[PDB]
């Protein structure tokens, strides 16, 4: 079953406020140590910034829970598989609180046009 | 599984010129009873609009049939949890015809962003 | 269970631009025979195609592959039954794909609000 959906939009200037706000420290707080590895060739680091930054707060919606606990944007990974489709990788704090609440599974879908970013989210079991 | 799947989108602008072209005729018109009531105290009548707006037309199309029949706009009400989630509630009559379909629960997404007004839906079973 | 999910938002002045760009030659392109065939009677031609494009991008991230071999924008129709409901309706060498894959089932949605035209897809099983 759908255990829930998620949804966010972003806006990149939005983003590139932050990032003139909090400098460094906006990237820091929203990436977990693996993005942050590539942050800085990000060809479009504005864009790079806005995806994580949607598909975390779709997940945390999806979850139901919000952005509490074990639920952080330093746990909620987002990488590829092997054809380049997007996935949720989880730190161990929030792999495991998963699992206590039945979730199996979280898809993830992301678009951009422009200035919009877009994330889906839908969590099963 | 799923029943079916909608989603809408609807710019907090184009509410302020329905309205100023109907007056209330277009929130009388969207608006279950319930909501009608509730709508003079709303802090935000603008956003108030828009989320209705656009939930109601991303419900009609999950359960695939667009506004017909019982999917009425006067039959799909959006309520809020206590965690404060938006949320689905129906007229008896609505009610009654998701029973026949073997509709057991439709998911509520909802984001904004700016100008935008998102809302996604899905149907299950 | 869910395969995949997938979205796409595209801007009608994208598909204007490349209108302009390939001339007809875009639409031949991006519509299958069925597609390209009703494509004169429809009200809104760009509109009409703004929405194919973003539906072929969605359902081909939701089925994890992008427009790539089988998943081609020639073989992923859109139709709309009686009620309005829109389908997606398939190349033979795609149905072949997606009966292997074991995906029984891809569910869809479309919105338009102005400028932004949105699609949501979720691929079953």
């Amino acid at each position: 079953m759908i255990y829930g959906i998620g949804t966010d939009i972003v806006s990149l200037k939005r983003i590139i406020r932050l990032n003139k706000k909090f400098g460094q420290a906006f990237a820091g707080r929203i990436l977990t140590p693996e993005e942050l590895l590539e942050f800085p060739q990000a060809g479009k680091p504005v864009n790079y910034l806005a995806k994580r930054f949607a598909a975390k707060e779709a997940f945390a919606k999806a979850v139901g829970t919000g952005i509490r606990g074990a639920v952080s944007f330093r746990n909620i990974g987002i990488g590829h598989d092997a054809l380049g489709k997007p996935e949720f990788f989880y730190g161990p704090a929030l792999s495991k609180w998963l699992e206590e609440q039945g979730i199996s599974r979280v898809s993830l879908s992301m678009s951009d046009e422009e200035d919009t970013v877009l994330a889906f989210v839908v969590a099963e079991k």
